[PDB]
């Protein structure tokens, strides 16, 4: 296991990447994969027993939660990965595949393939931020949720669990993912730029 | 114990007293004299215990049934039983009284004693029927009650225990507090139409 493996691994090996891509987007993956793993089960591994609400009806605990957390950070912000590594991934298949086809028996096809795949991945990226914006206005949690839904009577204060935790990893997460697209749209630009 | 006792008691021995004050006015305290004992424990036995919120805060059934329940209608009509029962008992003591004082050695001032004394009777019967319409306005019970008062958080919906027959009891002893009221309106005027 020595560095010049895990390089290329992580560079995908497709000769068109420059420094901003194959140097430090592979960094923030890595973190962005460490503070997941780190965070995932520790901190939200309770987000549904520890959350308790101040009624005595049965049943009000579950739809509470599910009305205030209609999809936890850590699934968001996995399925963010998941999907953001996607084209990263298919670049990877792709080369190989060249590769191999080439092995048995060309740079402009990869080239359009590899620009393409960044602007995707800066979308997918923008829009699991835009969708936490939308489920999750500001950076912040708060400890008291007043929630009226049935059957729960009237109003009736849930209390999260940790939100200050949560709040910390949210802004680590973040300010990551905002990273990422800085990086991409550099990328991008770069791009374009040696191309003419 | 007979009948000719009874009546001697009931009627006070005042000597000025009609058929519709001797007759029909101590039936009507009788009357409710046993709904209150028959009412008092059976139905408002268990008003406090019985009564139960739909919250986890501690303390807040006792300060919801402080809110909405002051001071239940048993205690309430007794409380107007005695105060109606006074002046009766205060002629009475009068006229032991004045018997006493001439057994040792008029007419005028016991009827004025007497006509004072209804008058009075006549004035709490109505003070506290409308002291009855503040504190429950209608003459209805609902099972429930949307309570927002220290502590309890927002509002919690509170369960009134047997609120139907608390309902027909609280008719019964209106309807005999309003006939206490006409018959003593009767009393006053037909004692004035005969003095003069
Ligand atoms: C996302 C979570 C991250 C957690 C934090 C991780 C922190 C860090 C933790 C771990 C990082 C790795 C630590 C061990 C590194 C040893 C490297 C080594 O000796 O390489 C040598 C041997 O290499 C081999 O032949 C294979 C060695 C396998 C290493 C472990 C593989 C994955 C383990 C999975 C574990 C799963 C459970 C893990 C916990 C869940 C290199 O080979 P060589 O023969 O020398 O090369 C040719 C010789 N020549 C060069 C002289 C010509
Ligand atoms: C608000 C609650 C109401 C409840 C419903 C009540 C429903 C009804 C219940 C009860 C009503 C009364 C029933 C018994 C009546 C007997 C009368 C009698 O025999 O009289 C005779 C005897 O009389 C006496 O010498 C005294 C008799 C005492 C009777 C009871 C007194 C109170 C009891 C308290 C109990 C406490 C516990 C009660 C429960 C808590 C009359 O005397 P005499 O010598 O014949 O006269 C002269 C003779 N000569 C005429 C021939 C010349
Ligand atoms: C420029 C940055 C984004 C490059 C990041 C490379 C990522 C997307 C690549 C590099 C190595 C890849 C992994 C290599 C091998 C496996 C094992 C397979 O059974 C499941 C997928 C999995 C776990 C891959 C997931 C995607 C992966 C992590
Ligand atoms: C015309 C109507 C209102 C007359 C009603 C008469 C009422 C006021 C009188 C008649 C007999 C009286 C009772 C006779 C004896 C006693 C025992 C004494 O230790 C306490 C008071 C008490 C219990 C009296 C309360 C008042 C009383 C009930």
């Amino acid at each position: 296991m020595n560095w010049t493996g895990l390089y290329t691994l992580l560079s995908g090996v497709n000769r068109h990447s420059t420094a901003i891509g194959r140097v430090w987007l592979s960094v923030i993956f890595i973190f962005r994969i460490m503070v997941l793993v780190v965070a995932a089960e520790s901190v939200w591994g309770d987000e549904k027993s520890s959350f308790i609400c101040n009624t005595l009806q049965p049943g009000c605990n579950s739809v509470c939660y599910d009305q205030f957390f209609p999809i936890s950070h850590v699934r968001l912000w996995s399925l963010q990965l998941i999907l953001v590594s996607t084209p990263a991934l298919l670049v990877a298949m792709h080369v190989a595949h060249q590769q191999h086809i080439e092995k048995k028996m060309i740079s402009g096809t990869l080239w359009w393939t590899y620009v393409i795949s960044v602007v995707f991945r800066l979308l997918f990226e923008a829009v699991f931020m835009y969708v936490f914006y939308l489920l999750y206005p500001g950076y912040a949690m708060v400890r008291l949720v007043k929630c009226d839904v049935y059957p729960c009577p009237n109003t009736v204060d849930c209390f999260v669990s940790r939100p200050t935790e949560k709040t910390v990893f949210t802004v680590f997460m973040l300010a990551a993912s905002g990273i990422c697209i800085i990086l991409n749209v550099a990328e991008v630009v770069y791009l374009i730029i040696r191309a003419c």
